[PDB]
């Protein structure tokens, strides 16, 4: 990854929060986001680093960009500004007015990002309609959304059980306690045919986790045109799971 200098990035208006990170709007010496990283242990700046550096090592039309990382007890990741924000704020606003033609072309952009990391051998590890940006939105007539997968954030391995619940649905069981972006891709495919409302994301961790540690299978889409899909995806058994090579010709 790039080395940036904190002379050369301007930090402008608070957009969310991420996990250990605060997300703002900012200027490059361009107008970027500004990931800043709580004060963290050396284990969560790796983390950080190691997602900064897959990320600036990869170049796809649905990924987004990372333009580097500024470095004392502050860790910048300086990305790709993207025009509408996530996936799951527009699903909510746009409540019951979203077309399946839509959905199937988000699902479609999706898995040609994932299916690019997966002949890399490379794991994103956390795809959820959050980290889901929309560039455009196709809402006028002859036009269609085009995403961008943000970067994963802080690395799945150097997080909490505490994150790792909070997680769930789009977390995969084993990581509880390449494959789990495959669980991820379909947890996002149930979120985004719920109009940004994914299950279970209301119940308390306590819920969450016993959900889980019971082996409970998550709720078929409304969509009837991906229920096969979600079921083959949100498999226990890791190695059942479908290729996106498959994922992306089956859609
Ligand atoms: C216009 N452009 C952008 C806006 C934006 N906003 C938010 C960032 C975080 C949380 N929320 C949020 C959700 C829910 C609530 C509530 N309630 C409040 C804030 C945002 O809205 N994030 N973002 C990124 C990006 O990489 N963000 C990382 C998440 C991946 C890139 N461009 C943009």
């Amino acid at each position: 990854f790039h080395r940036v200098d904190q002379k050369e990035i301007t930090q402008l208006s608070h957009l969310g929060q991420g996990t250990r990170t605060n997300v703002y709007e900012g200027r490059l010496r361009l107008r970027v986001v500004l990931k800043v990283l709580d004060p963290s242990h050396h284990d969560i700046a790796l983390a950080f680093y190691e997602t900064a550096s897959l990320m600036s090592q990869v170049s796809h039309t649905h990924l987004a960009f990372v333009h580097g990382v500024c470095v004392g007890p502050e860790n910048i990741m300086v990305t790709e500004y993207v025009e509408h924000g996530p996936l799951d704020v527009w699903l909510r606003r746009e409540r019951g007015h979203v077309p399946m033609a839509w959905k199937m072309v988000v699902a479609q952009q999706l898995a040609s990002a994932l299916s690019y990391l997966e002949n890399k051998n490379l794991v994103h590890g956390n795809v959820c309609g959050r980290n889901i940006l929309l560039a455009r939105l196709g809402l006028a007539e002859g036009t269609s959304p085009f995403i961008k997968l943000s970067d994963p954030g802080v690395g799945l391995g150097a997080l909490s059980r505490e994150e790792r619940v909070e997680r769930i649905p789009w977390l995969a069981p084993e990581c509880l306690p390449t494959a789990m972006d495959k669980w991820g891709f379909g947890a996002t495919l149930l979120e985004i045919c719920f109009d940004g409302e994914a299950p279970l994301q209301s119940r308390s961790p306590s819920e969450k986790e016993h959900f889980y540690q019971r082996q409970h299978r998550l709720p078929e889409p409304s969509c009837p045109q991906l229920a096969t899909l979600t079921s083959q995806c949100l498999t226990y058994e890791p190695t059942q799971r479908p290729s996106f090579r498959t994922i992306l010709r089956d859609l």
